[PDB]
């Protein structure tokens, strides 16, 4: 039944990295992978989870299942990092909480969830987006449509063009923001944006739904909530998949949640039961490791401060790396002016590369980077800015 | 939009210990729970995993993401757990191997390859046979169609029955069949019946789908993959859904592999790409630290002689406690004869009871079990043997 099959093609992203796994090269700079790596290009594991490790691996006692929305303290500290503290959605009880393998499986925990439990058919992502997000709501047959967003021109929020392709948005749809750190253009909506958006949708009776995986990556983890803050102020419903693969550096140990708020207790109550129906039939239950690393190091204010301390070193310093990048460029000689990436939040900017000077960076001077222009600024240290530079000015 | 959502209705078997974790009744028995538990009745983290867990706690260097296939040694490992080694579609390159979140993700994973890349409408379950079977595929937007199974009677495999019931199974059709240990009924196919399964297998041109999730509860790693290891050795495909939540006490760190055995390299690379796709827009990656403890066990011979020992510590165990349990009821006495209880493998027994008599024990004796009258020998301990025999007895 499988001599037929069509050979999928290869992912936008991942298919970049497999292949920089072949290219030799001396000095081949890889941009893609959106993952962290410090001044030496090295994705270590925090010392805080480090820590957690050896505070599990002696004290766990059993490996028994976990419930399908998995470890209760996980659920409860998402929440007020989430919602806030003394939150109202919290004390009331209006929000239920699931650990999933990673803020990519809460999507599909809620694009399922949402596919056999409401009348919800299309899905609003921006243009553009991280691409995995259409795959993720097709495969539970939602239809996605895209809503403008970047100013191509002044690299910059076109609200105008936003609101204006939104509208034809129906009531009852689901429309999708980026907490912050919007993957892959790094800008942001203001608060005052983020505040009106949160008005003409309460209007226009759209369905929230959250994308936060860069939490304290922007200003910092309460800054950072802003937004899904203000809808949560106007909304009697919203769901939200936030991710501690970043902000943890969990990465492969895929932890994350999908926050479902409702009305009422009793209503969310009921949604969820049918939530957890959904993760039932796909993975029965989530995998403890690295959420009961998250667990104890939020419950924990030693290890909490460590941790917090450590997101903002990872934070400060691709801060450095916008600036040095802006800096290097203008100093290495040419007609441009990429002082707009300064502006941009996360780890990624859109370099306003053409694919094809793109294609003449990763071929003529192996640097790697995503045919969108995306690059990864936490990929860049100190020593390979100058090669990098020299690269990017001789295809401008 | 949530605000008419329907309650789920609660699952068979969780709905069993979420309500024994209510029943204060002292010397409250529980068989529900499909988890392993000593002669203490409590369900310890492995040795060898323990061991493996130092060791990684004090390698590993990051927790950057995995290939969406996951661990390359694991998937080696348990191609060869499987499939024998030196068995050809080992070294023809027959199988593609990815690890997912236990067993039941890489059904899921089976069922949404299928889905969507194939010819395939309906599956075909015994009956009865683990619950979420039918959910898990339905999600996916499959048929269920149930092929008799049980002799009620005489408390065996009726294999007239069953071949009569599949011969309505078209060809195309994807048949699902449990490696070793059924659950519920613990009653496998002889090795014969295995071979002739085989046969009519090709002819009708079935799919097969194997569910092994007990590997070594039977008669040890090998012996139970002889079914596995016919069906692999006539056809040209077939899939493979293990799990390692059982075999090494790994429960919730989600733990398991779909095996992709197509009829060449050329084509099982075309085949996989597709199920990659699946996995990408359901998880992205899988979990590692489960599967690392799992790849450096099977890879390190003094790791995996201890485990190698633990799983047969348990085997042996469970063993120990059908014979108990028979001897005990045979000494309560009264009409009867559980005699056919030992011929069962496995962790789980159909204790012939009613639904009725289920709920006398469970509510007058507490003595809980699943409304099927499914009982889990491997929760028996000697010391509670006496009391439990006295409750069942009495509701006979
Ligand atoms: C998978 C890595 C990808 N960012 C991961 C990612 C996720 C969820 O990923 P997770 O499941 O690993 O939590 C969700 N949302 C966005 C916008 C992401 O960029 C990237 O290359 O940007
Ligand atoms: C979930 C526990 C269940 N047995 C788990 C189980 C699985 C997969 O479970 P896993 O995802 O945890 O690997 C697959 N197949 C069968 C036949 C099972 O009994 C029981 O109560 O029998």
């Amino acid at each position: 039944m499988f001599e037929n099959i069509t050979a999928a093609p290869a992912d936008p992203i991942l298919g970049l990295a497999d292949l920089f796994r072949a290219d030799e090269r001396p000095g081949k700079i890889n941009l893609g992978i959106g993952v962290y790596k410090d001044e030496t290009g090295k994705t270590p594991v925090l010392t805080s989870v480090k820590k957690a490790e050896q505070y599990l691996l002696e004290n766990e006692t059993t490996k028994n299942y976990l419930g399908i929305d998995g470890i209760p303290e996980f659920g409860r500290c998402t929440q007020e990092l989430l919602f806030g503290k003394g939150s109202a959605l919290i004390n009331d009880k209006r929000a239920r909480t699931a650990q999933t393998p990673g803020g990519t499986g809460a999507l599909r925990v809620a694009a399922d969830f949402l596919a056999k439990n409401t009348s919800v058919k299309r899905v609003w992502v921006s243009n553009p987006s991280w691409p995995n997000h259409k795959s993720v709501f097709n495969s539970a047959g939602l239809e996605v449509r895209e809503y403008a967003y970047y100013d191509a021109e002044n690299h910059t929020l076109d609200f105008d063009a936003l609101i204006n392709s939104l509208n034809e948005a129906q009531a009852g749809d689901v429309v999708l923001f980026h907490g912050c750190c919007h993957n892959p253009t790094g800008i942001d909506p203001t608060l005052e944006q983020w505040q009106t958006l949160a008005q003409l949708s309460v209007e226009k009776g759209w369905l929230p739904l959250f994308d936060f995986a860069y939490q304290g990556f922007a200003r910092g983890l309460e800054e950072d909530a802003e937004g899904l803050r203000a809808f949560a102020a106007m909304h009697k419903e919203l769901i939200v998949a936030s991710s501690y693969s970043k902000n943890f550096g969990l990465y492969n140990e895929r932890v994350g949640a999908c926050t479902l708020v409702a009305a009422d207790s009793e209503t969310v109550d009921r949604a969820f039961s049918q939530m957890k129906a959904a993760i039932r039939a796909n993975y029965s239950n989530p995998p403890a490791h690295g959420a009961s690393v998250v667990a104890t190091i939020l419950s924990n204010d030693a290890l909490r401060a460590i941790w917090e301390q450590e997101l903002t070193d990872m934070r400060q310093r691709i801060q450095r790396m916008r600036q040095l990048f802006v800096n290097t460029l203008q100093e290495k000689g040419a007609n441009r002016d990429f002082s707009f990436i300064i502006k941009q939040n996360g780890m990624f900017s859109f370099s306003g590369l053409t694919k094809e000077q793109v294609l003449r960076l990763r071929e003529e001077f192996g640097v790697y980077a995503v045919a969108s222009g995306r690059v990864n600024v936490a990929g860049m240290t100190p020593d390979n800015m100058a090669p990098l530079c020299e690269a990017i000015v001789a295809v401008l």
